[PDB]
């Protein structure tokens, strides 16, 4: 692993988003259970016109 | 694994989205289980007219 | 692992969003249980405008 | 691990946002047990125009 | 690990922000119990138009 | 309605089970939403041996 | 509507089991919305060997 | 409605079980919304060898 | 309505178990609520080998 | 409603279990809320061998 050189704009090794939502759960269960999961909305990297250039 | 070396934007190895969503449960149940899950829109990358030039 | 060269903006290795969001639990359940989760919306990045050049 | 050498903008390793919510847990329970749980907005980067350059 | 070397701006390590979140408890019911959390909105890194350029 | 006149044992309006289980719902929905109920065992009049004569 | 007249046991308008389990709900949902329901086993009537005669 | 008249036992209109569980309900949501409901198990009569006869 | 008789046992107009469970509720919600319900067993009537006769 | 006349046993019109168990509620949240409800087991009715004969 090695980084960007160069650039007009700054190049990176940027993450925005990522990892686990909901994983990787045991569940061991009995008769009438109820486990409901809600996730919002994701939103990631760059909105709104940033990282623009004049 | 090298990065980009050069170019008129900034090239970069951006990881916008990703991961595990709802993935490698065990469960085990019995009789009358309920397990809902809702994930939410995903929005990854750029957006909105963003990393743009002049 | 080495960071980046150089560039117009500033090359950088940011973490912007990440990580575990209801993962790796151990459930053991009896009978009649009841076990909501609620995760809020994500954003991570950059918004409104950030980040941008003159 | 290396940090990055230079750019127009500052390079750094910024971690804005990250970590466990909500996981991990060890959950044993009998017959009517109620678990529920809320994580809100998680708001993680640069906002609001912020890192701009002149 | 080794730190930044130049930039436009002060390239630095900053965690803005992260930790466990309601994570890694152990828990032990038996009948009618009831364990509610709420974690309030998430606010890591630079708001309002912060770490600008003249 | 006119009930029994006799018996070698009671007669009886014996109304055992019966009623609406999720019925008559009015439900209206937008986009990802979820719904799920499960009815248990119905066991609805004499049971082990009941109501037996000597 | 008139009772029983007589019998060997005693003629009754007994009424075991009934009425609503989940019905006549009116929902109006949007999005990502979760609603689970779990009705237990119902026993309505004589048990046991109940109501027997010598 | 007239009550019984005689039997070798005695004859009522014994109500043992019933009513409304979970229903009649007005629920207007929006988003991420959870409502998960459990009802126990429903015994209603005679049970255990009751009003036997000697 | 008029009440039993005679009997060999007493003739009653005896209600053992009816109601409303969580029923005729009115709920307006926005995004991220929860309301989980837990109604326990419910045992109406005779048990034990009661109103037994020598 | 007139009552019994009379029988072996005392008719009576007992009523032993009945009522409104989280009925009615007028609820309107915003966001974020938390309102769980364990009702416990309901014994209504003779239990133990009560109202036996000699």
């Amino acid at each position: 692993g090695y980084g960007n050189q160069g650039g007009g704009y700054g190049g990176g090794y940027d993450n925005y988003g990522g990892g686990n939502y909901g994983s990787g759960n045991y569940n061991v269960f009995g008769n009438y259970n109820q486990q409901p999961s809600n996730y919002g909305p994701m939103k990631s990297g760059n909105f709104g016109g940033s990282r623009n250039m004049g």
